C-alpha cells in the first residue's frame, strides 16, 4: 500500500498494465489520436517500473486517482480539445476524480469502425501485431468508455487467439470471419446487459436488484445456506452499486475483494469454484460470475412444509416480509434452475401479493392453502412458448422461421419501421437456433438472456423514435412483465392497409449478385411490405406468392429484361390474390 501503482504492476504484469492504462486513457481521451495515448502508456509504464524498483522513488506514495488525474491534465490539447473537462483539473482529487467522470461521453460521434478485408488484416497482424492489436483495443475503449476494462482485456486475447489460428489456415476467411461475427455479437450482448443492469437499478430501485440477485446466486450456488446467498447478494449489489457509477479503480476492487472472499469460502458456496480461483487475480471475478451450476441437494423437501401448510407463515412473513420472501425466492431458485430468473421473481411476487391479501383475511390458514396452484399456469406459459416455437423451428430452417416471425410480428405491430421489423425477427430466430440446441434443462435460461437484449435493442431503437404505443407499454413495464407484454401483442385490427407502391415490390439485377446474407435482408424487407400492403392475407396466399418470388429470381438468373418483364408479372399476379 505504500507504492499503489508498484503494487498494481506486480500483480497485474507488465503486459496487463499496459493493456489496462491504455483503455483506461481511451475512455477518458477518446477524441485523442492513437499515437498519443501510447505516449501516455510508455510514460506511465517506465515510472511505474522505477517505483517497483524503489517503492521509496518520488511520486511512488500517490494514490492512482492522484496520479491518473495529474497525467489527464498534462495533456496539452486539453482545453481545446475537451472544452469544460479541462475545468476538471482545477479541482481538488476527492472532486477532480468526480468532474472527469461525468464527462464521460456514452455514445460520442466517432465513424463506425469497418472491418478490413481477411488478407490486409492477417498481413497487418503478422507485420506489426503489437500496434495491430493494441490499436483496436483503443478503437473499441474509446467507443464503449463504461465498459469494464478487464472484460474488454479478456476479449482482446480472444481476438488474438482467433488471428493467430485462422491466419494460418488454407482459407484465412473460412474460419476468421466466424470467430470475428462470434466475438462481435458477444461483446456487443455483453455491453448491452452492463449497461441495461445499470438503467434497472436506478429505475426500479435496489429491492428489485436484489430479488434479481437472490434467484439468480441461488441458482449457483445451490448448496450453500440462506445467510450465505444473503451475505453474497449484499456484496453483489454493492458490486454493481458502484460499478454502474463509471469509476473503474473502485469497481475492480470491489470485484476483487468479492471473488476474495467467495474463494476463501468455497466449502459454503460451491464446488465449482476450483479452476478459477487458481487463475490470477485478474481474471477471478470474472470467470466466478460465469461459472456453471453447482448440483442442488439430494433429498431436498417440499417448499409447502415451511410457506404452505405449518402455521406462523403471516408472523414469520411479518417480522421481515423481504427476509421472508427472500428465503422462499432462495427455496424456489435452487431446486429450479431449468427456470428463467424473471419467471422465480414471478412466482414470489405472486407468493407476495397472496399474503398480503390472506393475512389479513378471516382465516388466512384456509385463504394462501393453494398458492402453489397457481404458480402452474406461470410456469408453463414460457414452457409451452419454447416447445411450440422450437417445433416450429424443427419443421423449417432458421431463415424459414425468421419469415414466420416475420410475417407474425408484422401482423401484430405494423406500426413499427421495415428496418426495425427485419432486424429484431432476424434476432429473435438467431435465439430460436441459439438456445433450442440445448436440453430441456436450460432451454428456458438460455431464452430470457437472449431475449432480453434483443427486446430492449428493439426499445433502444424504438425510444428513439416511437411510433407504436403499444411497444412503449411494454417496455415502459417491469423487466418481469416485459417479454409476456410482448408475448401478448395482439393482430392489429385498427391498422388500414398500407398504400400500395410499384417501386417498393421492384427487383433488379443485384438480388443474384448480392451477398446472401444482403440477399435475404431484401427479400425480408419486401415481405414486410407485402404484409403492410395486405395484412388480411392468409397463410396459404402468402406461401403462393414466396414461391412465386422464389421461382421469378431464379428463373431470371439475358438477366436485366427479365426482371423487369418478369417482375411486372408476378406483382399484378400477386395483386389478384391478396
Ligand atoms: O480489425 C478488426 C477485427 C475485428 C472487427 C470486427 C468488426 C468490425 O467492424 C464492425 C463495426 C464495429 C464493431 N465493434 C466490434 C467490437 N464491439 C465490442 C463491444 C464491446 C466489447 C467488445 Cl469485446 C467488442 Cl468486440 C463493438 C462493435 C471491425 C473489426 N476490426
Ligand atoms: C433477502 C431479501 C431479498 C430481496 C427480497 C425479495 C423479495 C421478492 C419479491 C419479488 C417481487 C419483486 C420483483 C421485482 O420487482 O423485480
Ligand atoms: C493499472 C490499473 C488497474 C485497474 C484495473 C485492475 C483490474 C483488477 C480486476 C480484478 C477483478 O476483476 O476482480
Ligand atoms: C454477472 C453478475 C456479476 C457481475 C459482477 C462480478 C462479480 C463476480 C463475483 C460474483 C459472482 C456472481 C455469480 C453470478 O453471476 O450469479
Ligand atoms: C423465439 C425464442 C424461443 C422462445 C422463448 C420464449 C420464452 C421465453 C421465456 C422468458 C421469460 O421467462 O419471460
Ligand atoms: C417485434 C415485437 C417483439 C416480438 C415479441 C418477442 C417475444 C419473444 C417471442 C415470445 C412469443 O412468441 O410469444
Ligand atoms: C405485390 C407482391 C410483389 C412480390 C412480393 C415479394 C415478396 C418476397 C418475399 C420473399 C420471401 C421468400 C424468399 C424465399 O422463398 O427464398
Amino acid at each position: 500500500h505504500k507504492s499503489e501503482v508498484a503494487h498494481r504492476f506486480k500483480d497485474l504484469g507488465e503486459e496487463n498494465f499496459k493493456a489496462l492504462v491504455l483503455i483506461a486513457f481511451a475512455q477518458y481521451l477518446q477524441q485523442c489520436p492513437f499515437e498519443d495515448h501510447v505516449k501516455l502508456v510508455n510514460e506511465v509504464t517506465e515510472f511505474a517500473k522505477t517505483c517497483v524498483a524503489d517503492e521509496s522513488a518520488e511520486n511512488c506514495d500517490k494514490s492512482l486517482h492522484t496520479l491518473f488525474g495529474d497525467k489527464l491534465c498534462t495533456v496539452a490539447t486539453l482545453r481545446e480539445t475537451y472544452g469544460e473537462m479541462a475545468d476538471c483539473c482545477a479541482k481538488q482529487e476527492p472532486e477532480r476524480n468526480e468532474c472527469f467522470l461525468q464527462h464521460k461521453d456514452d455514445n460520442p460521434n466517432l465513424p463506425r469502425l469497418v472491418r478490413p478485408e481477411v488478407d490486409v488484416m492477417c498481413t497487418a497482424f503478422h507485420d506489426n501485431e503489437e500496434t495491430f492489436l493494441k490499436k483496436y483495443l483503443y478503437e473499441i475503449a474509446r467507443r464503449h468508455p463504461y465498459f469494464y476494462a478487464p472484460e474488454l482485456l479478456f476479449f482482446a486475447k480472444r481476438y488474438k487467439a482467433a488471428f493467430t489460428e485462422c491466419c494460418q489456415a488454407a482459407d484465412k476467411a473460412a474460419c476468421l470471419l466466424p470467430k470475428l461475427d462470434e466475438l462481435r455479437d458477444e461483446g456487443k450482448a455483453s455491453s448491452a446487459k452492463q449497461r441495461l443492469k445499470c438503467a434497472s437499478l436506478q429505475k426500479f430501485g435496489e429491492r428489485a436488484f436484489k430479488a434479481w440477485a437472490v434467484a439468480r446466486l441461488s441458482q449457483r450456488f445451490p448448496k450453500a445456506e440462506f445467510a450465505e446467498v444473503s451475505k453474497l447478494v449484499t456484496d453483489l449489489t454493492k458490486v454493481h452499486t458502484e460499478c454502474c457509477h463509471g469509476d473503474l479503480l473502485e469497481c475492480a476492487d470491489d470485484r476483487a475483494d468479492l471473488a476474495k472472499y467467495i474463494c476463501e469460502n468455497q466449502d459454503s458456496i460451491s464446488s465449482k469454484l476450483k479452476e478459477c480461483c487458481e487463475k490470477p487475480l485478474l481474471e477471478k471475478s470474472h470467470c466466478i460470475a460465469e461459472v456453471e451450476n453447482d448440483e442442488m441437494p439430494a433429498d431436498l423437501p417440499s417448499l409447502a412444509a415451511d410457506f404452505v401448510e405449518s402455521k406462523d407463515v403471516c408472523k414469520n412473513y411479518a417480522e421481515a416480509k423481504d427476509v421472508f420472501l427472500g428465503m422462499f425466492l432462495y427455496e424456489y431458485a435452487r431446486r429450479h434452475p431449468d427456470y428463467s430468473v424473471v419467471l422465480l421473481l414471478r412466482l414470489a411476487k405472486t407468493y407476495e401479493t397472496t399474503l398480503e391479501k390472506c393475512c389479513a383475511a378471516a382465516d388466512p390458514h384456509e385463504c394462501y392453502a393453494k398458492v402453489f396452484d397457481e404458480f402452474k399456469p406461470l410456469v408453463e406459459e414460457p414452457q409451452n412458448l419454447i416447445k411450440q416455437n422450437c417445433e416450429l423451428f424443427e419443421q423449417l430452417g432458421e431463415y424459414k422461421f425468421q419469415n414466420a416471425l416475420l410475417v407474425r410480428y408484422t401482423k401484430k405491430v405494423p406500426q413499427v419501421s421495415t428496418p426495425t421489423l427485419v432486424e429484431v425477427s432476424r434476432n429473435l430466430g438467431k435465439v430460436g437456433s441459439k438456445c433450442c440446441k440445448h436440453p430441456e434443462a436450460k432451454r428456458m435460461p438460455c431464452a430470457e438472456d437472449y431475449l432480453s437484449v434483443v427486446l430492449n435493442q428493439l426499445c433502444v431503437l424504438h425510444e428513439k423514435t416511437p411510433v407504436s404505443d403499444r411497444v412503449t407499454k411494454c417496455c415502459t413495464e417491469s423487466l418481469v412483465n416485459r417479454r409476456p407484454c410482448f408475448s401478448a401483442l395482439e393482430v392489429d385490427e385498427t391498422y388500414v392497409p398500407k398504400e400500395f407502391n410499384a417501386e417498393t415490390f421492384t427487383f433488379h439485377a443485384d438480388i443474384c449478385t448480392l451477398s446472401e446474407k444482403e440477399r435475404q435482408i431484401k427479400k425480408q424487407t419486401a415481405l414486410v411490405e407485402l404484409v403492410k400492403h395486405k395484412p388480411k392475407a392468409t397463410k396459404e396466399q402468402l406461401k403462393a406468392v414466396m414461391d412465386d418470388f422464389a421461382a421469378f429470381v431464379e428463373k431470371c438468373c439475358d438477366k436485366e429484361t427479365c426482371f423487369a418483364e418478369e417482375g411486372k408479372k408476378l406483382v399484378a399476379a400477386s395483386q389478384a390474390a391478396l
